[PDB]
C-alpha cells in the first residue's frame, strides 16, 4: 500500500500518496481546497482536492457522500471525472479524510476575459454536449457559471461540479446566471434551467459583458425581463406563487427587445440560438440533446459522438441518514474506486 506524506499549505495538512508531488495551491472554498500536483505515474498534472472537513455534520457527509457518487458516475470528455480517490485512513474508525484527484485544466472560462465565433461555437458546444450527458442520467446541474467550466490554453472544456471562490495567484454571482423559474422557488423547472444559463454565458462569451448583472433576485428578474419582454397569459398561469406571479407582472412595461439588436454583429445563428435558450416558459426552452443539432454547430455536430450517460442512482437525495451512516456510504463508495486505463 502507498506511502503518505504530510506537507502544511496554507494552514492545511495534506496528507497525500507519493505519487503525487510538487504540490501548489490552486485555491479554496467552502467545501474543500485544491492544489495542482504532478502525477509521477502518468507524468500528467493533476488537481487534487481535500474536502473541507467532510463528516462534520449530516449535510457535511451527505454532501460528501454526493460528490464522490456523482464524480464516479461521470465518465465523459467535457465532465470532470475521478483520476483517484484516497484517503490516508487505513480503516473505516479512522477515516475523516477525503481526496479526489482530476485532470488539471489550469483555468476556468472567467479567466478567458483575460474570441471569435468559431471560439464561441466550439466552447458552447462543448458545454452542451455535457450537459446532454448529465442530463441524460437525469442529473442537473443547477448552478451553471463560467467559474464552474474549467477550460485547458487547448480550448478544451469539462464541466466542473463546483468552482473556486478564492483563487491563489489569482467573482462570479449564482444569480447572473440562474433561470428565472428558479430565482424564488424550486416549484416548476426542469433541467432546462442549466440551458438558461448556457445563454448566458453564450452571450457574454460574444459581447464581453455580463448579460444579466442583478444586485439581487429582484433586479435580476428586472433585468431578464427588459430582454424577453413580459411574459403572457400562456406562462403567468404557469406560475404558483403569488409574490413571483406579482414581481413579474409589476414592471413599467418592459419590451421583447430585439436580439437581433441586444447581439447585433453577431452570427445570426448564434442569434437564433440564443433567442431558443432564453425562453422564459421553462416547458419551451431547448434541451441540450436539440441545441447540439442547431445549424449553429454545423462544424462540430456528429450525433455519433454525443454520448448519452448510465444509469443513475439519485435516491439517496431523498434520505435523512446519520453521519455515521453517511460516512460508512462513502468509505463503500472510496474503497470500490477503480481508477481509468
Ligand atoms: C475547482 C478547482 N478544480 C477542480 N476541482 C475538483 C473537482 C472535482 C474533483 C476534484 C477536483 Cl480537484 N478540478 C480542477 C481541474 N483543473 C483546475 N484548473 C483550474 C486552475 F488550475 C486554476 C483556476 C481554475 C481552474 F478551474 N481546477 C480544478
Amino acid at each position: 500500500r502507498p506511502t503518505f506524506y504530510r506537507q502544511e499549505l496554507n494552514k492545511t495538512i495534506w496528507e497525500v500518496p507519493e505519487r503525487y508531488q510538487n504540490l501548489s495551491p490552486v485555491g479554496s472554498g467552502a467545501y474543500g481546497s485544491v492544489c495542482a500536483a504532478f502525477d509521477t505515474k502518468t507524468g500528467h498534472r493533476v488537481a487534487v482536492k481535500k474536502l473541507s472537513r467532510p463528516f462534520q455534520s449530516i449535510i457535511h457527509a451527505k454532501r460528501t457522500y454526493r460528490e464522490l457518487r456523482l464524480l464516479k458516475h461521470m465518465k465523459h470528455e467535457n465532465v470532470i471525472g475521478l483520476l483517484d480517490v484516497f484517503t490516508p485512513a487505513r480503516s473505516l474508525e479512522e477515516f475523516n479524510d477525503v481526496y479526489l484527484v482530476t485532470h488539471l485544466m489550469g483555468a476556468d472560462l472567467n479567466n478567458i476575459v483575460k474570441l471569435t465565433d468559431d471560439h464561441v461555437q466550439f466552447l458552447i458546444y462543448q458545454i452542451l454536449r455535457g450537459l446532454k450527458y448529465i442530463h441524460s442520467a437525469d442529473i442537473i446541474h443547477r448552478d451553471l457559471k463560467p467559474s464552474n467550466l474549467a477550460v485547458n490554453e487547448d480550448c478544451e472544456l469539462k464541466i466542473l461540479d463546483f468552482g473556486l471562490a478564492r483563487h491563489t495567484d489569482d467573482y462570479v454571482a449564482t444569480r447572473w446566471y440562474r433561470a428565472p423559474e428558479i430565482m424564488l422557488n424550486w416549484m416548476h423547472y426542469n433541467q432546462t434551467v442549466d440551458i438558461w444559463s448556457v445563454g448566458c454565458i453564450m452571450a457574454e462569451l460574444l459581447t464581453g459583458r455580463t448579460l444579466f448583472p442583478g444586485t439581487d433576485h429582484i433586479d435580476q428578474l428586472k433585468l431578464i425581463l427588459r430582454l424577453v419582454g413580459t411574459p403572457g397569459a400562456e406562462l403567468l398561469k404557469k406560475i404558483s406563487s403569488e409574490s413571483a406571479r406579482n414581481y413579474i407582472q409589476s414592471l413599467a412595461q418592459m419590451p421583447k427587445m430585439n436580439f437581433a439588436n441586444v447581439f447585433i454583429g453577431a452570427n445570426p445563428l448564434a442569434v437564433d440560438l440564443l433567442e431558443k435558450m432564453l425562453v422564459l416558459d421553462s416547458d419551451k426552452r431547448i434541451t441540450a440533446a436539440q441545441a447540439l443539432a442547431h445549424a449553429y454547430f454545423a462544424q462540430y455536430h456528429d450525433p455519433d459522438d454525443e454520448p448519452v450517460a448510465d444509469p443513475y442512482d439519485q435516491s439517496f437525495e431523498s434520505r435523512d441518514l446519520l453521519i455515521d451512516e453517511w460516512k460508512s456510504l462513502t468509505y463503500d463508495e472510496v474503497i470500490s474506486f477503480v481508477p481509468p486505463p
